[PDB]
């Protein structure tokens, strides 16, 4: 890896188009005004990809060449990380503040800034743009995670009395349906700061590596049914399947898919006929999960409900709310977004079906149908110094309001109200408010502040 | 990298779960049910993930630790995983069959298929189902990118006489709006199998390491402004700022963001009155194109244009549309997706202004809006062998006919009247469609058949 090559492509060139005698170039990162959101994933891409000696003469040479085709010219400036390389053995003199890891902050808010921490390197604090943009990736799928966590806690609660194992409601089915290796690993990482639930044991791995857990279980799955599981079997054998899968796991929790030709067929007849004497003797820590795949969501899940309902044991909860027996669960882990999760627990609840009955898996909607947008994360120059004078820059395009960016140099300040503010144009420094909640968490190819994975979950819980 | 790893974690448990006396599973990948896809990708991942020797002593050990605590329980297979490795010295026991890359293929058509080699390793055809699966990802961005270069170039055709750079009319600005540096690199690629114009340097990386071309210039990007490179001038110096880039890039093509504050001002006042005659001698071959970034696409597009028309010399085509001076062009990189780029482009002509005026760029829409779902992109076991018996295999839910899969063994076919068919249940063996489409491209850890990128963007042609 190449942080020389890590950028978007034109920036080689701004080297060339800022004021002369530009010293200074300070930029922050904003959520654009999910009125909350969770801070995830800086520190990820700080030790991966920033830490340490990252510039050496032959990741010099090769950008070198690699620019020189790329644009048919000599536009890349070699001197200029000739002298981070001499100067600073390679590491970046640049320093970067931030807001705790984990901390979820209402939107229009600084989350971190950017500056050169030597006059030479003005240059350096927008090339590095490009990497630290990504950030908004983990912070998004955090936050998403997070906001579906709301509306079950409020469902488990209406209908149970409490949140008990919560944080195992929503499982991430994701790894297939992301664009990569290593969206993957981000992207599961970031789910878990908020759920348990991971079929993707690459974001236990990114957490173990850049975070750290003292927990014994950061991630957990059970056994599952596919659907090649079932139909090898052929289609007049799903039974044959169904026993021998149950019995292989006689004694851990077993997902198993149930939709291969017929859901409904499968949960009256199979499940609550001719292998009933197989479920009803499962332990409590052991149940029978039935997965439900397509269909319309909630109409499947009602259904599903119903039928189990007239083959098994239902109690009435102190709530008022209907309860399946404890070997038997349902996980709904199709078509389920942010959307639809909602539609399914409101329908459930007017029902009267506790949501302790059904758990949910979700996928590409969890960690792929996500972008830059939804949140409108944003880096942009607020401030720089040339001819050694400050001046507050921003943005503000007449077309769009919402475009306009801060000015001047950031803080973000506690309220007396217990709120949050940014105070923009260095007004922080007239202390009116406590301190600044930035910390700086890097400095000149070191980092300077660290969170575990437990500060992160801790900092992210929710507000009850 | 640990392929004992990079699977969904349930799939750990599947070789309990298949049939006894199972000594084949065969599956195969399609876009079930954007009515013909580019098949792209499928060799970036044989070639990074799966070739060689990728079974260790120390890889299965690490699956071990990490499956033990994950699942709670030692379910992990050390068993079958060993064999590999002391039988085919860590190599895996699969074939792959694959369509050409860069081949253009409705849906509903077989486009790789997976089966294991050895008897014993009938669990392994699933287990890389998740790796490969991910291959939407790559096809997903050829098949979204090509079908915009379509809607390109039936309007520049229409406007203008012919196609002239039509594989320069659409940039990948994506890199800062995707989830990771591996996917920046892989969906950067997959634009460049259709246009040659992109920021992210990662894409013509990949191309040369996994496919290699013998073009000289497989991808380029030009000399841009940003808006820090802008706005660090301050409010009242924007002039300043664009007379000082565009004289640093005088010979060479230069893009000027000019929506700081105000686009039609920057358009009619700054670049059509004070430095009017700094754009005026500029080469054909170094042309300044003007960058809106912000308000509705379709509506900044015609005003600019309008108000640039009027201050610059305009010619009527032979086509009798509009064209501003050679030394000016615009491009609209903001909002720029398939649905949208079709309503600017016919806005434009109804305006009777030629398309070779706006070239675009797209970023988050073009790499990461896109989904798995979009193209559905699936994996599903359609054959395996129980007793020595072949048997044909499928799933097909009650409520979702969509979502049935394909039976028996499959193969690739060209019809009488030039289209495609797969054929079911071993009917290929009867000679009656000519030879599988299909070939063999990975055995027993080596990559059999590749594909130069020359290839795969001839493969990829718009058929005009």
């Amino acid at each position: 890896f190449n942080i020389l090559l890590a950028t978007d492509s034109y920036k080689v060139t701004h080297y060339k188009q800022y004021p002369p005698n530009t010293s200074k170039v300070y930029s922050y990162f904003e959520c654009r005004e999910y009125e909350e959101t969770v801070f995830y994933g800086l520190q990820y891409i700080l030790n991966k990809y920033l830490k340490g000696k990252v510039v050496t003469k032959e990741k010099i040479q090769e950008a070198k060449e690699v620019y020189r085709e790329h644009f048919q010219d000599d536009v890349f400036n070699e001197r200029g990380w000739n002298y981070i390389l001499e100067k600073y053995d390679g590491h970046l003199p640049i320093e970067v503040k931030a807001v705790p890891e984990g901390s979820v902050i209402p939107r229009g808010n600084v989350l971190f800034t950017v500056e050169n921490t030597d006059p030479e390197c003005y240059w350096l604090t927008n090339w590095i743009e490009t990497i630290l943009v990504q950030s908004w990736y983990p912070i998004t799928v955090a936050t998403n995670s997070r906001e579906q966590k709301k509306i079950l806690a409020k469902y488990l609660l209406e209908t149970s009395g409490n949140l008990d194992g919560l944080e195992y409601k929503l499982h991430d089915f994701g790894y297939r349906g992301v664009s990569s290796q290593e969206t993957a690993g981000i992207g599961a990482s970031a789910h878990l700061v908020n759920f348990k639930g991971t079929d993707t044991v690459a974001g236990i791995a990114l957490i173990k590596k850049y975070y750290g857990t003292k927990d014994p279980v950061p991630g957990y799955s059970v056994p599952a049914a596919e659907h090649s599981t079932i139909t090898a079997w052929g289609k007049d054998h799903e039974k044959d399947a169904f026993e021998h899968i149950v019995t292989q796991f006689s004694s851990v929790p077993v997902s198993v898919v149930s939709d291969s030709y017929d859901i409904y067929n499968a949960c009256e007849k199979i499940w609550g006929e001719d292998l009933r004497h197989l479920i009803v003797s499962r332990s409590t820590e052991a149940p029978l999960i039935i997965r439900p795949d397509s269909g319309n969501p909630l109409d499947t899940v009602l259904k599903v409900l119903d039928i189990l309902g007239k083959k098994f044991p239902v109690t009435e909860n102190s709530k008022g709310y209907k309860l399946l027996p404890p070997y038997l669960r349902v996980i709904q882990g199709d078509g389920v977004d942010i959307n639809t999760l909602q539609e399914i627990v409101e329908g459930m609840k007017q029902k009267k079906w506790s949501i302790e009955n059904v758990s949910f898996g979700s996928g590409g909607a969890l960690l792929q149908k996500l972008t830059r947008d939804l949140l409108n994360c944003s880096f942009k120059c607020s401030y720089v110094v040339t001819n050694g004078l400050g001046v507050n820059v921003f943005k503000d395009p007449v077309a769009d309001p919402n475009k306009r960016s801060k000015k001047g140099r950031l803080s973000l300040h506690r309220t007396p109200a217990g709120n949050f503010v940014t105070l923009e144009e260095g007004k922080g420094d007239l202390e009116e408010y406590g301190h600044d909640l930035l910390h700086t968490v890097f400095k000149n190819g070191k980092v300077t502040k660290s969170y575990s994975f437990d500060e992160v979950r801790k900092n992210a819980q929710l507000n009850i």
